[PDB]
């Protein structure tokens, strides 16, 4: 006989299956479906379906979106769930240890808004079915949408060593790790077998950067896609001011990346070796007003204003492959090494375009070298004394 | 107490849910099962399993899938359940909206027989697990077979202005879309979103278009693969005469493109800014009769008689990356748009052979400039005259 005191749940005093307790009933084989992970259910040509469900999604955590509802909590849930980084770590080991966990894909088929920043752990495979091209009105991704813009939507995970040697997540927007940083221990990455393939990422207007893609070594992209072409005035278009900003991210590909933007567009600083940026699509939308943007992350030597589309220094040297730039008052802003001049610019064949041949410089070049081949495509500003 | 009426059903007494109607027992949970969504079944971390389906496929609309079946209309129906745009609009406003709509995956797994040109709307991933390579009997994909070979397999969408305001899809064959078209509000893109992996499109002997990539700006392509390697007579291999036919697709980039044609193995026309071909394969089904081929989509400049794996005309500037170009007679014609000779034919690499040396030029370049590089694999016709 099997004494079951009061108080007892199946869980406590056995837990259910062979030799202890058994689901009999309709009952309890609803609430067995309802709880369990597939195991009971099989499949071809073999095993069950918990054997092939690998894929997690928002809507496992209830996310509404609409992109009106705030489902910032169920995609952190949804990211913790995967791997769950504490802010504060006390040493190099602890924080590496997070780079060597398993990676899992997460499918995002609806549009979730959200209102602080994303800081996606290593093991990360984002997709969604297909990326949005000068989209209208976004319908799949991401829409940050917070209180305070001078922040990042989305940002990889580098941790800074403080005072008493341990390490806290970086949650400042305008830092960025430099090879000095990670060579002498004040900056330890934590981004690593992270891949995207479509994420559409939208911000509310005056959000500063889209995405901080800082410490991603190895770290792959695929058609992601930022900004949303909301309409005429850029004043309310749904993108960042900045789109991307990169640093510390040798051998990093970047494959059809899609900006748009109203500042800035690309920004590549320090150690980047190795890193390719292929096909790119990056626009302003529109050129009205473009030539008073103030570039917010640019070297010292560059003071002029005007929106840039791709900014690159401090020794970064990612080679740019049949990049289109449109709409841009710098096309690219590129500055070599201060002490060195260190720091290849490498263009192959950029598409550059710009509606009434409205355009400052197409190559702003700062004590640097460069290999750049053009491809009959391209033009010089209407400034019959400056713009060249 | 509930008093049910003669006639009744739970949704027209209450309804079913909590403090309504609740299903009850076994036959109940058969059904509930059979008609819902997969929300009876729980999954890990957490959620259900309709929270993590997302992929269509042809079987949910009960294919036959074995290329002999005509699986058409069940082909269309999934096509529709994902986008069902209308083949008469009333504005630009109306079929713009549909560019707007939430993208879809779809997997293809068996080998589908249809008859009818297939337009893919907006927002469609199409997936097959690999890509053909010169297959002898394709087993995956689709299989265009229809009574009019004046025709294409596939097409996207492009709609054309009416006399009276409005807007239809264009079902010509031989029609494309230039910059003009676009300019003038003749012609409405309505193909945008769409990402193809691995689709494997075999056509009747005969079939004039395999595929129409029109209006495809920023649509991608990765190891589409089209023609079967059927055997040693073209004349009766499942290829198509044309195999793809591209204009308007400005940023569009096609990775690893995969042709076997009998006619014509790509075409390219006006406006393609900044679109790129990597890696391609492209070859006529041996050269036997070859020189005999008469090209259908070429510039007036071109009057000479043969196959022509490339031909890009009226200011197309498609990047070529390290193409493989075999069994042609004319591996490339290009000619520089009438106007300026703007459109610089850019190749980079080419591995170009074909059988017993046979072929009349590989770079037949019209009132254009060009940069070639060339990687040590080439040749020059058997008329110690004619061929270079």
């Amino acid at each position: 006989p099997k004494t079951v005191a009061p108080g007892s749940t199946p869980a406590s005093t056995g837990g259910v299956g062979l030799g202890a307790w058994i689901s009999v009933g309709d009952a309890s084989l609803r609430t067995q479906l309802a709880n369990g992970d597939g195991s009971l259910i099989g499949i071809h040509p073999q095993g069950t379906l918990n054997n092939v469900l690998t894929v997690r999604t928002p809507e496992q955590y209830n996310a509404v979106g609409d992109g009106i509802a705030d489902d910032t909590s169920k995609l952190k849930e949804m990211l913790s769930d995967i791997n769950n980084v504490p802010e504060t770590l006390p040493d190099a080991a602890a924080v590496n240890s997070y780079m060597e966990q398993v990676a899992v894909k997460i499918d995002l088929t609806k549009l979730y808004r959200f209102t602080e920043t994303l800081y996606i752990p290593p093991g990360v495979s984002i997709e969604i079915p297909t990326s949005n091209f000068f989209t209208r009105e976004c319908k799949q991704g991401l829409f940050y949408d917070p209180v305070d813009k001078n922040t990042a939507a989305i940002s990889l995970m580098v941790y800074r060593k403080q005072p008493d040697g341990s390490y806290k997540l970086n949650k400042d927007v305008d830092y960025y790790p430099t090879g000095l940083d990670i060579d002498n221990g004040d900056a330890i990455t934590c981004a690593r077998k992270i891949d995207i393939n479509n994420l559409n990422l939208i911000t509310a207007p005056g959000v500063k950067v889209g995405v901080k893609w800082i410490g991603g070594a190895g770290c792959t992209t695929k058609g992601l896609s930022i900004g949303e072409n909301t309409g005429s005035d850029i004043t309310t278009a749904r993108l960042p001011r900045v789109g991307l900003l990169q640093s510390a991210s040798w051998g990093s590909i970047h494959e059809n990346l899609r900006i748009l933007y109203k500042t800035q567009g690309a920004v590549f600083i320090d150690s980047n070796g190795g890193a390719a940026v292929n096909n790119a699509y990056i626009s302003r939308l529109g050129n009205t007003n473009g030539e008073l943007e103030q570039a917010v992350y640019k070297p010292a030597g560059f003071t002029e204003v005007g929106d840039v589309a791709v900014t690159q220094f401090a020794g970064s040297e990612v080679k740019f492959n049949s990049p289109i730039i449109e709409q841009a008052s710098f096309d690219f802003v590129h500055a070599g090494r201060d002490t060195d001049s260190y720091g290849l610019f490498m263009v192959d064949k950029p598409h550059i375009e710009s509606s009434g041949g409205k355009k400052k410089h197409s190559f702003y070049l700062i004590n640097t070298s460069s290999n750049v081949t053009l491809s009959g495509v391209g033009l010089s500003g209407q400034d019959p004394d400056l713009d060249s």
